[PDB]
């Protein structure tokens, strides 16, 4: 066929990173269908293609294993679903009807790739062994994929969710922090009832610096922001359960929620015992966290997609805190994409 | 003369990384002044070598500036200064006493190098740009640089002070952890008082994880411990003062001092409005903190020194935290040595 054609050719092109502002402006009231439609038929293969290459530039031990090739095989096929909208008139409404169509088709189909890359993971531990090097080669190509495969489905997300037939798509413009915080810790307080039969309890203090009295507001993506909260309330509440056993006092996990001018700052702090520095560098690598699972390093990927960062600190003894740094500015929440360079 | 000659040769020797228990071991009941003479006049000639190729390697725009030709000068002086040690017999008094000698003239001729490559900092700054590719190089060879000055002042300090005619040398069998913050603090507070008028409290909680009662002592050398936490003593009290002039309340410094099974760790938290995430990570830069300053920087390698570190998260709008992480056991604190390869 001519799929290593079409991925060489949109490979030349550089992926478009899109602002917060950009998305808002525009999935706004001037949200036209047929405008992104034009710009997803080409943004969405050069994206694609990107990541195709950097697949094929590695090693034939991992690029010929069954979960590269069936990884490799969606996107291929994925492609190809772009391929057929290229020639077709954008002034026809069938058309702007099936291009949302196949893009569903596109998201269902790569809905299970985090556990078949995470099998791929466990079979080159197996085949090849977990060096230091290969750890790093892993670390970074899974960092850029996953990141890569993020931002596609945020386009996606973006142009089925506004054009179906407050809330601009997946964004929410007056997005309460502290309520996405109560809501990822419901979820981990039910799960954690149900499994240890007790639960921390919950503390939230807001640090407004420029507007002591009023609550903290951003425009920013719920559905990462609950993905990083929820994954980070499991970790606690799983290690204060754990590590008061013996003991009888359950100490709370507390939050605090600091908005800066330039920095929306999210802490967790619980005292579940802490974890020795030298695992703690562990806790976000691919091969390490990996047995016969990768929460921390795919939260951490929703963080640096807006430009932020989830950082982990935490005292062997005591406890540990992780923070989330967010743009507080919606014009410095860009897109942060892998390109494939030379 | 022959100082080309030596580097090459003692170069080829890669430095021996000594564990603190070995320090101590050394210097205890069985110190036996010979055998720390044969030790030293071979091993201190190889960690001057070592980073006397290093220096070599540099670019002739650095490596003709006036303030590393003086700084390599002092090197390689010191250098010949321990060859005539070499032949001369470890069994007379004489050779011992010389050699005492020779290493406090070497100690007091290498006092003025902390702000004399803060001048070539600036001179390259001045002369070729602050490129972020320049900054990877500098900072990388500062780093190794003084952290190789840190070593070599260290054989010579327990050297001179133990043979000198409870403490072994420069180390603290006992170190109270709590008394060598309350000392950085009080000498930060003097200064603080005397320039702002105004200084805020201290509050020192201990964890002992395995002895919640005995207080938390362990192997160290003081003098780094005081160097680390007087720097961050001192930028906390100055953040928490300038942050609250228009304010009355003056928020106290807390400081935890955590012991665990492998790590010991101190976190200071001040309330002095935090740092941006952007600043935050250019603290640690020569390049980035230098202005027509480098106590971060050096204060993280007396922490990496022996497998340790130091780090930071603040909260913008709110405070930082300021994390100094050791090696609890004193068979984990291992010299962190640069090594010159190919
Ligand atoms: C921001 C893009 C992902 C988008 O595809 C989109 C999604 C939803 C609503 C509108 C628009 C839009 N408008 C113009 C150009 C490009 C686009
Ligand atoms: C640990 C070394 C720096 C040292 O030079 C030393 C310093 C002070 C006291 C004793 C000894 C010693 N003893 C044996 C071998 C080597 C040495």
């Amino acid at each position: 066929g001519s799929a290593p054609k079409y991925i060489e050719h949109f490979s030349k092109f550089s992926p478009s990173p899109l602002s917060m502002k950009q998305f808002l402006d525009f999935g706004s009231s001037n949200a036209c269908e047929k405008t992104s439609f034009t710009f997803l038929r080409q943004e969405l293969p050069v994206r694609l293609a990107n990541i195709m290459k950097e697949i094929n530039l590695l090693p034939d031990r991992v690029l010929s294993t069954p979960s590269v090739q069936l990884v490799q095989s969606w996107y291929v096929q994925s492609l190809l679903d772009i391929m057929e909208f290229l020639d077709k008139d954008p002034e026809d409404h069938r058309t702007l009807s099936q291009f949302t169509d196949a893009l569903v088709t596109i998201r269902n189909r790569h809905n299970d790739v985090v556990p078949t890359m995470a099998q791929g993971v466990l079979e080159y531990k197996d085949t090849y062994g977990d060096d230091p090097v290969s750890n790093q080669n892993i670390q970074y190509f899974l960092d850029r994929f996953y990141l890569s495969r993020i931002s596609i489905r945020m386009l996606i997300n973006q142009h089925t969710l506004i054009f179906d037939g407050k809330h601009i798509g997946s964004i929410d413009p007056n997005c309460n922090v502290s309520e996405v915080v109560k809501d990822a810790y419901d979820m981990a307080k039910l799960l954690c009832d149900k499994y240890y039969m007790a639960s921390p309890d919950l503390e939230i203090q807001e640090i407004n610096a420029a507007n002591s009295k009023q609550p903290i507001h951003m425009v920013y993506v719920p559905s990462h922001l609950y993905h990083m909260l929820f994954e980070l309330f499991k970790n606690a509440m799983r290690a204060t359960v754990e590590s008061h056993e013996s003991s009888l006092i359950l100490p709370p996990i507390k939050v605090m929620v600091a908005l800066g001018e330039e920095d929306l700052s999210i802490k967790m702090s619980d005292r579940g015992g802490g974890v020795p520095l030298r695992k703690i560098e562990r806790l976000f690598s691919y091969m390490y966290s990996t047995a016969p699972g990768y929460g921390l390093p795919i939260s951490r990927l929703y963080a640096k997609y807006f430009q932020g960062d989830l950082q982990l600190f935490s005292m062997e003894g005591f406890g540990t805190d992780a923070v989330i740094y967010l743009k507080a500015l919606s014009t410095d929440s860009v897109e942060r994409l892998p390109v494939y360079n030379k």
